[PDB]
RNA sequence: ACUGAAACUGUAGUAGAACCAAUCGGGGUCGUCAAUA
């Protein structure tokens, strides 16, 4: 991301990671899960800048669960 | 961890060249007409 600041009246920092719909999926190895701190982390985000969107993140979505192969989309004065 | 700013899709270019709305024609002149009984 090659942005400005326009109150810096200067360039922003060049900010380097993953664009949206980047995907991953682990095995937990150990520990249980917190629901709540899922939904924390699904309201705050991870990561830097995220005041202004970015680490926003979708934990254990159905989507990335689906087997989808067989299915299809739905159908002046 | 903070919207960049500012910048006229403008500039030059003749919908035109060529083509006859024209060719021929005396404002002239003579025999009947009609069908029954």
């Amino acid at each position: 991301t090659e942005s400005w600041q326009v109150r810096w009246g200067l360039p922003r920092p060049s900010l380097v990671g993953w664009q949206a719909g980047s995907c991953l999926i682990y095995d937990i190895e150990s520990g249980t899960v917190n629901a709540e701190k899922l939904q924390e982390l699904m309201i705050t985000g991870i990561g830097d800048r995220c005041t202004e969107g970015y680490g926003q993140i979708g934990f254990n979505d159905p989507l990335l669960s689906a087997s989808l192969g067989k299915l299809t989309a739905k159908p002046s004065n």
